[PDB]
């Protein structure tokens, strides 16, 4: 189980795709989620008032040093995030370490 599955290099950056669970103790990566092509993240807020997609994306903004936002999934625990203007070669080294 690689990261690969979970992103791909768009002309804007990466779309990276994850599958969340809220409520956690520390918002982190967990695993990857094989069958979805998706990185499962727990995220350290309560899905109220959008509290979850925003520590999502603070947690992602911090990592890769980029702009993130949510392009699918606002509503859903599966997200499509786009990490603008990385490219899949940073993204892939920054989720390894
Ligand atoms: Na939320």
């Amino acid at each position: 189980l690689y990261f690969q599955g979970s992103l791909r290099e768009t002309s804007e950056g990466v779309i990276l795709s994850v599958i969340v669970a809220p409520n956690a103790r520390e918002t982190k990566i967990v695993g990857i989620d094989g069958t979805r092509g998706r990185v499962k993240v727990n995220v350290a807020a309560p899905p109220v008032k959008g509290k979850a997609n925003k520590e999502l994306m603070k947690f992602f903004k911090k990592l890769f040093g980029a702009e993130v936002v949510i392009v699918r999934g606002e509503t859903s625990r599966e997200k499509d995030l786009l990490i603008k203007g990385i490219t899949k070669k940073e993204v892939i080294e920054k989720l390894e370490l």
